[PDB]
C-alpha cells in the first residue's frame, strides 16, 4: 500500500543500528538516510510508487523538520510510525506531543537496545498491516 517510518536520532551510532534492524527484519522494505527534509519527501513519493514500506533515518531532525515530513506522508495517505531516540528527551517530547495530537504513531526513549527492539516491532506491524494506530 505504502507506509512511512520516521526515525529521528541525533546520535550517528543509533541510525546505523536501526538500519541493521530493518535489513535483518526484511531487505525489501525501502530504507533512506537523507537529513534534507525535502529530499526525504522525494523518496516518500518513490516508495508510494513502489507501494511498499519505507524507513527514513535523519540525524538531528528538529521539531519543524519532523512534523513537516510526517504531515506530508499523511497527504499521500500512508501510515506513519515514528521512533524518536536520543538523550535530549524533553526536545523529542515536543515533537511527540505535536504528532500525538494528530493521532500519529509515536514513541520516545533513550536506549540503544530498546530503540532496536521497537524498530523491528514497527516493521512487524507494517508487514501484518492490521494494527493501524488510529
Amino acid at each position: 500500500m505504502g507506509t512511512v517510518v520516521i526515525v529521528v536520532s541525533r546520535d550517528e551510532r543509533i541510525l546505523e543500528e536501526l538500519l541493521e534492524v530493518v535489513l535483518k527484519s526484511d531487505p525489501n522494505v525501502k530504507t533512506v538516510r537523507t537529513d534534507d527534509k525535502e529530499k526525504v519527501k522525494e523518496e516518500i513519493e518513490k516508495a508510494r510508487k513502489q507501494g511498499r514500506p519505507i524507513v527514513i533515518f535523519i540525524r538531528g531532525a528538529t521539531e519543524e523538520v519532523v512534523r513537516d515530513i510526517v504531515e506530508y506522508a499523511q497527504k499521500e495517505g500512508l501510515r506513519v510510525l515514528v521512533i524518536m531516540v536520543d538523550q535530549d528527551q524533553e526536545e523529542l517530547e515536543r515533537i511527540y506531543e505535536q504528532l500525538k495530537k494528530d493521532g500519529v504513531d509515536v514513541r520516545v526513549t533513550d536506549n540503544e537496545d530498546e530503540a532496536k527492539k521497537r524498530l523491528k516491532e514497527l516493521l512487524e506491524k507494517v508487514l501484518e498491516h492490521h494494527h493501524h494506530h488510529h
